[PDB]
């Protein structure tokens, strides 16, 4: 958090600096190296802001197996919709040409065809469907708690 007497003369650390105290993106960055793991982190971190405490509650929401809030933290391997319709590869461009994708929203983990919520749609984790008629649709993922 940048709060002592000479903390920044030391090697940045993730537990100390961000998981034990709140942090700036620069502090996380400084403790990660890869900008890529920082994008990944910062994303699953900012989405867990309302689950800081307890910290077992923080470890839950950062793990991504449960949707917390609107499920922007969700990083699970569920890929079928609310209706049962399978999801379109995020990287596929057919049947629907996704406007949301890895270059656009790099912290999210648009892998395979797994439900996500890169955007924080109020209906939660979604994905694009394979049905030509239904572009996107919410998915049923276990809620943090
Ligand atoms: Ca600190
Ligand atoms: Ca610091
Ligand atoms: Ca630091
Ligand atoms: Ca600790
Ligand atoms: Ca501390
Ligand atoms: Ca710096
Ligand atoms: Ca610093």
């Amino acid at each position: 958090a940048n709060k002592g007497f000479l903390e920044e003369v030391r090697k940045g650390n993730l537990e100390r600096e961000c998981l034990e105290e709140p942090c700036s993106r620069e502090e996380a960055f400084e403790a990660l190296e890869s900008l890529s793991a920082t994008d990944a982190f910062w994303a699953k971190y900012t989405a867990c802001e309302s689950a800081r405490n307890p910290r077992e509650k923080l470890n839950e929401c950062l793990e991504g197996n449960c949707a917390e809030g609107v499920g922007m933290n969700y990083r699970g391997n569920v890929s079928v919709t609310r209706s049962g319709i399978e999801c379109q590869l995020w990287r596929s461009r057919y049947p629907h040409k996704p406007e949301i994708n890895s270059t656009t929203h790099p912290g999210a983990d648009l892998r395979e065809n797994f439900c996500r919520n890169p955007d924080g749609s109020i209906t939660g984790p979604w994905c694009y469907t394979t049905s030509p008629t239904l572009r996107r649709e919410e998915c049923s993922v276990p809620v943090c708690g």
